[PDB]
């Protein structure tokens, strides 16, 4: 885990590149730091973000980023280890 890639959410400048399946909450942050308690598999939507998914991840294994392989979109936990996230929960799509 080294979190450091771009990030960025209501918490402005977020840095995270677990290179090693993308950090369970920590990459959560990305997801819109919603810290998702809800499931933690795939059942509720606390996992935000746009497009966390960051990289390596594409096989319904780690929890986090990857609603299919480079797309957070909306399943994010759903990733592989990940050698860096990257989330636009930057802007907030309104303004910052």
């Amino acid at each position: 885990a080294s979190y450091t890639v771009k990030l960025i959410t209501p918490d402005g400048e977020s840095s995270i590149e677990c290179s090693d399946d993308t950090y369970i909450l920590d990459a959560a942050e990305e997801a819109g730091l919603d810290l998702p308690y809800s499931c933690r598999a795939g059942a509720c939507s606390t996992c935000a973000g746009k497009i966390t998914a960051g990289s390596v991840d594409q096989s319904d294994q780690s929890f986090l980023d990857d609603d299919q392989i480079e797309a957070g979109y909306v399943l994010t936990c759903v990733a592989y280890p990940t050698s860096d996230c990257t989330i636009e929960t930057h802007k907030e799509e309104d303004l910052y």
